[PDB]
This record gives structure tokens, C-alpha cells and sequence, in this order.
């Protein structure tokens, strides 16, 4: 790809909210990128909509405390994420509301 200065390349750890036993893996995405992106780049490959993608990162300094990400056009940095940090991918399937 480009790999420029503009915006750094955080490295964080996925992990299925729902599925536990899925082991564990590592992908690095620039703090730029969009929630949204971050949704639509996994939607192909857990096959769920980004809109049934509900991404939620675990800040350190607070611990036992997830966040839930329900805006997209905000990029990771906005959520004061940073390196180190957990990726948690959580999808429903039967509505209700």
C-alpha cells in the first residue's frame, strides 16, 4: 500500500465476543481508518453486516469496561484508542425492538 507518515498503524488484538473459543489474531489498521472500515473489512469474512457488526474496544486504564462504538464515520483515535489496546467484534442475529 501507501505506508506514509500521515496517520500510524495501531496494533491491537480481535477477539469474537460471541465466539470465546475463536482463537485470537492480530491486525494492524491505521488510527485514521473509520470504524466503519474496520466493520466492512470483517463483514466479509464473518459474512455479518456492518450493521450487525458492533465493535467494542476495552480501554486499559479502565478495566472490566467495554465501549461501544455505534459511530462509524469516527476514526479509532477518537475513542482514544491506541496500541495495546482489544478488539471485541460482536454481532446479533434475531432482532428486537
Amino acid at each position: 500500500g501507501s505506508s506514509g507518515s500521515s496517520g500510524q498503524l495501531l496494533t491491537l488484538k480481535i477477539k469474537c465476543s460471541n465466539q470465546p473459543e475463536r482463537q485470537i489474531l492480530e491486525k494492524q489498521l491505521p488510527d485514521s481508518m473509520t470504524v466503519q472500515k474496520v466493520k466492512g473489512l470483517l463483514s466479509r469474512l464473518l459474512k455479518v453486516p456492518v450493521s450487525e457488526l458492533l465493535l467494542s474496544y476495552e480501554s486499559s486504564k479502565m478495566p472490566g469496561r467495554e465501549i461501544e462504538l455505534e459511530n462509524d464515520l469516527q476514526p479509532l483515535q477518537f475513542y482514544s484508542v491506541e496500541n495495546g489496546d482489544c478488539l471485541l467484534v460482536r454481532w446479533s442475529g434475531p432482532s428486537s425492538g
